[PDB]
């Protein structure tokens, strides 16, 4: 019980940006998903609101947590537990106070949680190059992304798994279209796409009376939702430098691991997977420059004055690995 | 009783085929047959080294997937889209536009776009919580299943017809066949015809009176189109193949309106087979849906596809005086 201690002392951070959640995925037995959905859950009385029984909710993140793979370095449940606390930060900003509705804040933590469920280490440019079964399945389109969903949603029927068994018929359908549109939307590939809309909703934004964003609509509000996702599953480089550095070596570690899968199959490898001609801090400052912080200085605008902290963190991040290039 | 069937085929190059005749006269093969004949015709298993016992196993196996118990969406509907295609990829003002790489992935993208349908629509999937809707998310389920079915049977034993295509024409191939049958989703035809309407709207022809489409979006949305106003081309044939069309998909529209009674659920529209009338909802279909699109089509390829439309406004004509005052 001394370890569960220190345990729930970690856990105190739950809605601060730099949460230790490597030291959560130790102290929790290697269930950072399952033990920080639990504390967001109650942090914001979902279970009362949605009448989700605690037995239940604890059932469904064990199983979907266990679909997470535990021998990739980077897309395994530690990953889902920071997206999923990372939405949690974002969702409390000022900025956003009373806009969202508990069914699409509940749809925003539980498309954090299961969004890259059963990601097997390789992007879908490799499935989709190496004929792999899951592009078969789905097109080779989104077809990581359909799959994180399929699984998300299929564990829900296991037993006692069923999380929404108590929401009503039209709260279950307005959230599983919400989940699939958040999902879908972390397809890397989409990136580009989802940034020129973010832009556009900064450059005409409206602020109701009470100085929060007004989303008068379902497009603006799962855009907004959309876009939140994406930054907490982009937002490693914002972090804590400690907590940056190791999302680094995992990212790196599964990339190399798939050029050397490329390699050995004659093909040519992907960008930054290659050991033998790698830089990794060179390739941090151009993720930075060109991903990261356009995304971020956007989301900052949506959001502005509440995510300058953030901001301010990854320029320091950036300005520490263009250091050690020279 | 070849000789008969060799007759009927030799009018594979026609509106109005009689491809209810060649399912039976072929054992209930259309499909393969007049797949086969098409190839032939279009020279594609010399073009692109497609070994004809490979052409036939895949065409047969493809042909077993559609189901024997479903009354429209089966191997008599696949066989019939592919013909209709090969005819509307010979429109004089669409010569030369599309390479026989394009030509290829539309007639493949036509025998496969339905396979393995199990006689419901999307909604009824979506609504029934479908192992198909929860695999695709309810986006596209009957069109992306189709896809996965009719490209995962090229891996069985002789069934690869691609196999002498290069790497790049097979990933080109895949994609195409991608966009075209998802293209096929019945909820996708406003955005469809929007497409048709601004291409028309744009349209560049030669002093011929031929499209000239430079970029790959805008032929593959012709492509797109052409595929679905094949499919949608039931009331522009002649009327004895029309009226059995139309006895097909209310066989199928009522037996999902009977598993929705059953299940307790609403009848979807066209569905309810004690508060149905047949007549009003072919005017209906013809007026709304299929010449807004056919009428688009004809102005696009203007004047090739007037004939078409004659044979459509005769059946609208003819439906509607089968409504009594
Ligand atoms: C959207 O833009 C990109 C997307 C991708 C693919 C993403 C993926 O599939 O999993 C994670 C990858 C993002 C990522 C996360 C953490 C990193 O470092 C801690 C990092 O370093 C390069 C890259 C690569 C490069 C891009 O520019
Ligand atoms: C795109 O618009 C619609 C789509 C649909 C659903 C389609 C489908 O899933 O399978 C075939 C159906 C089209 C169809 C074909 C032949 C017909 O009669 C010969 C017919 O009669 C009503 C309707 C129904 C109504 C629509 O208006
Ligand atoms: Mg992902
Ligand atoms: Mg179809
Ligand atoms: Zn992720
Ligand atoms: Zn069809």
């Amino acid at each position: 019980t001394e370890q569960e201690d220190v345990l729930a002392k970690e856990l105190e951070d739950v809605n601060k940006w730099g949460l230790h959640v490597f030291r959560i995925a130790e102290l929790s037995g290697n269930r950072p998903l399952t033990v920080i959905m639990h504390t967001i859950f109650q942090e914001r009385d979902l279970l009362k609101t949605f009448k989700i029984p605690v037995d239940t909710l604890i059932t469904y993140l064990m199983t979907l947590e266990d679909h997470y793979h535990a021998d990739v370095a980077y897309h395994n449940n530690i990953h889902a537990a920071d997206v999923v606390q990372s939405t949690h930060v974002l969702l409390s900003t000022p900025a956003l106070e009373a806009v969202f509705t508990d069914l699409e804040i509940l749809a925003a933590i539980f498309a954090s949680a299961i969004h890259d469920v059963d990601h097997p280490g390789v992007s879908n440019q490799f499935l989709i190059n190496t004929n792999s079964e899951l592009a078969l399945m789905y097109n080779d389109s989104s077809v990581l992304e359909n799959h994180h969903l399929a699984v998300g949603f299929k564990l829900l029927q296991e037993e006692n798994c069923d999380i929404f068994q108590n929401l009503t018929k039209k709260q279950r359908q307005s959230l599983r279209k919400m989940v699939i549109d958040i999902v879908l939307a972390t397809d890397m590939s989409k990136h580009m796409n989802l940034l020129a809309d973010l832009k556009t909703m900064v450059e005409t934004k409206k602020v109701t009376s009470s100085g929060v964003l007004l989303l008068d609509n379902y497009s603006d509000r799962i855009q907004v939702l959309q876009n939140m996702v994406h930054c907490a599953d982009l937002s490693n480089p914002t972090k804590p430098l400690q907590l940056y550095r190791q999302w680094t070596d995992r990212i790196m570690e599964e990339f190399f691991r798939q050029g050397d899968r490329e390699r050995e199959r004659g093909m040519e490898i992907s960008p930054m997977c290659d050991k033998h001609n790698a830089s990794v801090e060179k390739s941090q400052v151009g993720f930075i420059d060109y991903i990261v912080h356009p995304l971020w200085e956007t989301w900052a605008d949506l959001v502005h004055p509440d995510a300058q902290d953030i901001l301010d963190t990854l320029e320091d991040n950036r300005e520490w690995y263009q250091s050690t290039i020279p």
